[PDB]
């Protein structure tokens, strides 16, 4: 996983196309394209990201007082946490060489 | 706009429909119902008014910067507006294919 | 939006598959089916959820000491948040009919 | 089981892959590489090692009460242990289809 802004270059639109060329995990580059139009929208003049349909991602829909509607909707915030796990508990040296067991 | 409320009656919602009965204009009530499903979505935990296709409502979509993507959109009132969304903030570098998280 | 044992039933499991008959949003019922093998695995004789590929969700990795693969990775907790919108917005009554508008 | 540290050094990670120069049961060394990606996932924000496929390595598959998958799952030590899980926590009812969330 890498940022858009700092793996890729070349980047250019057309249309609502994005194509870039990004760094591979493990080395070299590779060109692709994603289709925005799906994922960004116009919110009233503003470019924002396409929300979820309610009916998948909010329950107990309901009316509160006279015209509104009322729902609890999930979120979908990206938080990180730092991780270790200790690869000595199943990468062995085989000979001179590394396999898992 | 809007303002069904205070010509209406008995609103109810269940599922995504609301249900109201509602003064017509010579007079007597009429009970229908609105699916809101197409027209209200999830946005981050809250629910908004869903937006346009920002290609058929935009025009001069262009990358600007290392991540920003620029277009002038239409408002619900017929005017442009200059706006920016950073890329960065769900698209991609999944080992070198742009993939939106 | 439902809890799967609170909104469906006469659920049956045959290896990996599961099928239900589930209320419909807005009423009625479906019977479809999900296979769970993608999304739940044996980990060291328990039923867990299966986790993601750490190089699509986490970031940053390293080698930490002499043996621990170190990363910052994505959690996959998000909260449901208690949201309202005034349907006054864009809802009118037109001669006794909802409408957007 | 791994314990690759003990006779390996210069020890690196790059992107999933790690490499280090480890001594051969005849003496000398050599440099390996092995790519962490299949058998270590993100679980939650942690780094585990992957699990296996429980259609595979697990009997009985069945649905007990009204959201639990329950099996007997096979461990580390070849032996079947029983083993259920809330299928409550991630299997929705999305308008009548069940679907992962």
């Amino acid at each position: 996983l890498g940022k858009f802004s700092q793996t890729c270059y070349n980047s250019a639109i057309q249309g609502s196309v994005l194509t870039s060329t990004c760094e591979r995990t493990n080395g070299g580059y590779n060109t692709s394209s994603i289709d925005l139009n799906s994922v960004i929208e116009n919110v009233d003049g503003s470019l924002k990201w396409q929300g979820s349909n309610f009916i998948e991602t909010c329950r107990n829909t309901q009316l509160a007082g006279s015209s509104e509607l009322a729902a609890e909707c999930k979120t979908r915030a990206q938080q990180f946490v730092s991780t270790k796990i200790n690869l000595d508990d199943h990468i062995a040296n085989i000979d001179g060489t590394l396999k898992y067991e």
